[PDB]
C-alpha cells in the first residue's frame, strides 16, 4: 500500500497547494455597464457587459478588449421633447415666439422633476428587461454584486439648448439614476462625470476611440503597439479617423501624422486625459457641425433652396435633389411616402425638420438678441428670428416642391449651402472656436494621411444602394468621379407609380427600386459624400484609403459592439485605471446609502 | 526649381521635428553608484556604473541591465580593528579580559568620529581615483551632476560586536559619507537606509538577488518571465539558489518550489511581503540562512582550537592535524600563517592577525550576551574556549607547541563535520540562524530543500575544485558526485610536501604532478572536507538540487562578466527596482538634502 497511502498524501498535500493558489491568484467577475444614448430623435439604453480582474493588493479593473454590447434598447422620448413639454405647460404655448423671463421658470423645478422621472422609469424597465433576459443566474449575482455605472450623455439634440434649463435637467436626470427601483436588485449609480452633455468635439473623440478600439488599432499591448529605442510608444497600425453623419450633426475626425496654424486647435490624447499615459500619443482634429445631420441638413436644404429664385417660381420649388415625378408639400414637415405614391408632409411643428433651428434662431433667444453674428447666419438661412415660429419654419410663397434629378445642380447647392456656406450654419461657436467656420476649412487647414472611415445610416445607404444597383463597384474605395458618374445615372431615375406603388425607375433597364420614406432624398446625401470626398481629395495630405463600415467584426467574425460614441466613452473612463477603481468600486452604488 | 525648393522646405521641416523628438523622447545619462562593502577581514569600495532614463512625465530611472562593476578597491581596515582600537585608547589595553562600564564609552564618541575619518578619507580617495581613471570628460560630467548613492553595509566582522558602538560608529560613518571633499566634484551621498549593518539573511538574499539578476534568472519582461491566465507572474526559468563562504560567515540561500511542506518553527521570506522586490518582479519563497565562525579565517581558528583541544590528535605536544599536508609542520596557534620561502610556516604572533581573536573577544564573561546568558556561554566552552580566562588563554591551544599535517581526507571530513557543520550546540553568535529554525548547516537541509539548482561561490570554495581539475583528478565536466570530489581530495590530501630550490612544493602520490607550497593552498584540504560533507547532506535532502555548479563569475552579453557575484549588486537591485521610492531618495532629495 506505500504506492496508494503515497497517492492520498499528495491528494492532500494539493488539496493545500489549490486552497493557496486561490488565495494567491486574481479573479474575474462580470460587469454589466449602461450607457443612455440622449440623441436627437430619442432616448434609447445600450446595456454593455465587461470581465473585471480583481488582484490581491492590486485592486479591480476592466479587461478593455471583453467590452460587448449585449442590446440597444427602445426609442424613447427625446431630452428636447421632455424640456419643450416642460415649457409649453409652464412658460405657456408659443413660448417659442414670445418673450420668456426664464428667471420666473425656476419655481417649476419639481415639475421638470417629473417630467424627466417618466421617461427615466420607461429606460430603467428597458435595462432591467434586457439585463433579466440575457443573463444567466450566475452572471445575475455577479452583475448584481460589483454595481452598474450608467453613462447618459446628450449629444446634438439639446446643445444648442437655450437658457440653464438643459444643465438643471441633468441634474434631476443623475438624481433619478442614483434612485433605482430596489425590487429588481440592479445597482445603478452615475456621478457628474459619467452623466453629462457631451461637445461635439468629445462625441468624435469617443467615436474615433470606439473604431481604433474595435479594429484593434488601438492599444498598449506588445500587438498593437511598438515601443522604440528612445522609449516612445508608437501604434503598430495607423489609427484611422472618422466622418460620422447622424441625425443632427456631422463629426470629422481625424488623426495628424504635423504642423498646424495657430488658429487650429488639435487635441493631444493623453494631455486632454481621453487617454492613459501608456497607450500611444496621437494629435487629432476632431470637429463637429450642428445642421450637417440627416433630418437637420434637410430642414434647412429645403428653406434656403426654395427660397432661392433659381428654384422658386409661381409656387413651384423645383428640387435638383428630388426624383422626377416626385412632388411634396412645400414644407420641411417629416415626409411619409404612402403606399398610394403620394408624399405625406406631417404638419404638426414636433416633427418639423426646421423646429430645432427655428426655435434656437429666435430674438427671445440670448443667443440671437445680444449676438448680430448669431442673427445674421439664421437670416443667411433665410431664417427671420422677429418673425412667430410658424412663419420662421414656413417656406415662403411656395406651394409645391417637384424633383429635377439633377445631380450637379444638387451638388452645386448642397456645397453653396452646407458644406461652403457665406456664414457658419447657426449653433456652430464650437467649431469655430476650434478654427474652422465649415465643412471645406477642415481640409484646408489640417490634413492628415491617416485612412478615413466613413459611418452614418444615410451615408452608407447611398454607397449600397449604388452598389445594389451594379453601378459602383462592390471594392469602391473612395474615388469621386466613379461616385458622381454613378448617383448621376441613379438620381436622373423617374419615379413611377405602379399597382405595387412608387417605384425608382432607373434609366437605360437597369432595374428598380421602391421608393421610401428612408430612400426618397438619398441623392442629397450621396451629394454631400462627393462634395467631402473632393474636400478630402484638395487637402496637402490624403487619406491612406476611405473605407465605408456599417459595422467592424470582433475576433469571432461577429462584431462585438457598435460604431459610435458609447463604446469609446466607456473606454475613457474604464481605462484610468486608478480613478475607475475610486469611483465605479471603492465609493460605488454604496455612496448612495441613505 | 520647384522639385530643389521642395527638398529646402524638407530641411526646414526636419529642423522642426528633430526638436519636437528631443523634447518628447526619453533620455539617457550615465550614473556612478559605490557599495562600500565593511566585511571582516576589511573595508573595500566598489565602484559601479548604470544608465538613467528620463522621460517626459514619468520622472528617472536605473536600467537595472545596464549596471556594471567598474572596479573593486583596495582592502583598508575593517571596521572591527576601528572599534578596537578605540576602546584600547578608551577603555583601556586589554578590555577583552576586564569588566567594563560602556555608559563612560559615551564621552569619547568626537573620538570615535576622529577614528572613522581616517578610514573614510582612504576609501573616498580610492573611490575618485577609481573614478577619475575610468570615466571621460562627458562622463565625468553626466556622473558630477546626477550625484553619487553610497550604501557602506557591514557584515560579520561587527555583525556580534558588543554594546552600541558598531550603531553609534555607523551614525558617524553616514555624516562623513554625506561630507566629501568638495575639490574632486563628486558628490556622493548615503542616508540610513543605504548605509547600514545587513543581516546575515539579508547578505544571503542580495547574493541570491546578484545571482538570478547576472544570470538572466530574474526578471520581470516577456523574456524572463511570463503572465499565466491568473495574472500571476512566474520566472521563464528556475530561480537558482547560492552557497557563499567568505571570510567569517557561510550564507546557504535557495527559492522553495511549488507545494512545498514546511514545519512551523522554519521562516521562509517572500520577496515581494518582506520588500525584497518589487511586486511587478515574480514571487518566490526563499529560506536564507547565515553560519558565524563558518567563513574561511573564523573557521580555520576554530577548527585548530577544537581539534587541537581533542586527545585523538594532542598527544605529547604534537597536535596531527588530517586537513594539513604529510611534511607541513607550524607553531601550535591560530595566528595567521606565512608559507616562506625555505618552505617554514611562520605564524604570526599579532593578535589583531589571529584567526581567534573575534570569537575569543565574543566569548567574554564581561560581554551582557555571555554573562547573562547560559546558553551563549555553554556554546564558548563547547568549543574549548572558557569565558572567564583573559583573552591571550581564550586563544591559546593549551599543552600544545607544534601542528603537523597528517593528510587524512577522511578523518579531515569526520572532523570539519563534528566541530564545524553538525555540532552538538551551535557556534557562537549565531541567534540569527537559530531564530529561523536552523541551529546548524545539518539542520539546513533536514527541515527544507528545494529541487532548485545550486552554485556554490567563494574564493576558497572555487579553488577547491579548481585544483583537482587542474591535476586531472576530477573531470571539467564535474557536476558534484560527492564519491567522485571524495576520491580526487582523498589523493590530492595524501601528497607530501617537498622543500625544493626553487621554494616549497606540494607532491602528488602517484607521479599525478605537482604545484607550488603557498599561503592560500596549505590547508585547502579543510574546504574540500567542507564541500564534501554540505554536498553530502545536500544529497539527503527530501528534495535534491536539479544541478549544482561551481562558478567564479557569471558571463554577460558581451561575453564579459558585467559585476561579480555576492550582496554588492543585490543591495542596489534592492533598493534601485522600487522605481518612485528611489526617484524620491535619488534624484528629488539626493545630495541636495547635504546643502549647508
Ligand atoms: N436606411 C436609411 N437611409 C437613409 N437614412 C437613414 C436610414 N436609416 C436611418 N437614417 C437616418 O439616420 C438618422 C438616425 O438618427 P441617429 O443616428 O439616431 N442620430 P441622433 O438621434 O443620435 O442624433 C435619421 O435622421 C435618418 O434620416
Ligand atoms: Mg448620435
Ligand atoms: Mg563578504
Amino acid at each position: 500500500v506505500d504506492a496508494d497511502t503515497e497517492k492520498r498524501i499528495n491528494v492532500g498535500k494539493t488539496h493545500l497547494q489549490t486552497l493557496r493558489n486561490l488565495e494567491t491568484r486574481c479573479h474575474d467577475s462580470l460587469q454589466a455597464l449602461v450607457v443612455i444614448d440622449a440623441g436627437s430623435s430619442s432616448t434609447r439604453t445600450n446595456v454593455f457587459l465587461a470581465k473585471t480582474r480583481s488582484c490581491p493588493n492590486k485592486g479591480r479593473s476592466i479587461d478593455p478588449d471583453s467590452i460587448q454590447l449585449i442590446r440597444e434598447g427602445k426609442r424613447f422620448t427625446g431630452l428636447r421633447v421632455v424640456l419643450e413639454e416642460w415649457l409649453d405647460t409652464y412658460a405657456g404655448k408659443d413660448w417659442e415666439s414670445r418673450p420668456v423671463d426664464a428667471r420666473l421658470l425656476f419655481q417649476y423645478v419639481p415639475q421638470m422633476h417629473e417630467g424627466a422621472k417618466k421617461l427615466m422609469q420607461l429606460l430603467e424597465e428597458d435595462t432591467v428587461a434586457i439585463l433579466d433576459s440575457q443573463l444567466n443566474e450566475e452572471q445575475k449575482v455577479q452583475v448584481k454584486a460589483l454595481g452598474i455605472p450608467v453613462m447618459l450623455c446628450s449629444t446634438a439634440g439639446v446643445r444648442d439648448f437655450h437658457e440653464w434649463y438643459r444643465d438643471a435637467l441633468f441634474v434631476l436626470l443623475r438624481h433619478l439614476i442614483n434612485n433605482p427601483s430596489p425590487a429588481h436588485g440592479y445597482k445603478f449609480f452615475t456621478n457628474p462625470f459619467w452623466t453629462r452633455p457631451i461637445t461635439g468635439a468629445e462625441e468624435g473623440l469617443f467615436a474615433f476611440i470606439t473604431l481604433n478600439h474595435l479594429s484593434r488599432r488601438l492599444g498598449e499591448d506588445p500587438a498593437r503597439s511598438m515601443i522604440d529605442e528612445y522609449g516612445v510608444k508608437h501604434s503598430r497600425n495607423d489609427l484611422a479617423g472618422v466622418v460620422e453623419v447622424g441625425g443632427a450633426s456631422a463629426q470629422i475626425v481625424f488623426p495628424l501624422q504635423t504642423v498646424l496654424p495657430s488658429s487650429v486647435r488639435a487635441v493631444n490624447l493623453q494631455r486632454e486625459r481621453l487617454l492613459p499615459e501608456r497607450y500611444p500619443s496621437a494629435d487629432v482634429v476632431s470637429v463637429s457641425f450642428m445642421q450637417l445631420g440627416m433630418a437637420s441638413s434637410a430642414g434647412l436644404f429645403l428653406k434656403e433652396l426654395c427660397s432661392n429664385d433659381e428654384f422658386l417660381q409661381g409656387g413651384i420649388c423645383s428640387n435638383p435633389c428630388l426624383f422626377k415625378g416626385f412632388q411634396q408639400s412645400c414644407s420641411a414637415g417629416e415626409v411619409e411616402v404612402r403606399p398610394d405614391g403620394s408624399a405625406s408632409v406631417n404638419e404638426d411643428v414636433r416633427k418639423n425638420r426646421l423646429k430645432p433651428l427655428a426655435t434656437y434662431c429666435s430674438v427671445h433667444n440670448p443667443e440671437i438678441s445680444f449676438k448680430v453674428t448669431n442673427e445674421m447666419q439664421c437670416r443667411e438661412n433665410s431664417i427671420d428670428p422677429t418673425k412667430p415660429l410658424a412663419e420662421r419654419m414656413k417656406i415662403e410663397n411656395c406651394s409645391i416642391i417637384e424633383g429635377t434629378g439633377n445631380f450637379d445642380k444638387c451638388v452645386s447647392q448642397v456645397e453653396s449651402i452646407l458644406v461652403a456656406p457665406k456664414l457658419p450654419l447657426p449653433a456652430n461657436i464650437e467649431a469655430a472656436s476650434s478654427g474652422f467656420e465649415s465643412v471645406d476649412q477642415v481640409f484646408r487647414f489640417a490634413s492628415s494621411t491617416a485612412p478615413m472611415f466613413i459611418t452614418g445610416r444615410g451615408m452608407l445607404a447611398s454607397i449600397d444602394t449604388l452598389k445594389d444597383h451594379r453601378l459602383l463597384r462592390s471594392d469602391f474605395s473612395g474615388d469621386v468621379e466613379e461616385l458622381a458618374e454613378a448617383a448621376r445615372e441613379f438620381c436622373s431615375s423617374e419615379v413611377i407609380i405602379r399597382t405595387d406603388g412608387p417605384v425608382i425607375q432607373l434609366p437605360n433597364a437597369r432595374g428598380e427600386q421602391k421608393l421610401n420614406s428612408l430612400n426618397f432624398d438619398l441623392c442629397k446625401t450621396m451629394a454631400l459624400t462627393v462634395s467631402l470626398l473632393r474636400h478630402m481629395a484638395a487637402g496637402e495630405n490624403q487619406p491612406s484609403f476611405i473605407k465605408w463600415e456599417k459595422s467592424i467584426a470582433g475576433p469571432d467574425g461577429k462584431p462585438l459592439a457598435d460604431l459610435g460614441w458609447q463604446v469609446g466613452v466607456i473606454l475613457h473612463h474604464v481605462l484610468f485605471t486608478e480613478e475607475w477603481g475610486r469611483t465605479a468600486y471603492e465609493a460605488g452604488y454604496s455612496h448612495n446609502l441613505e
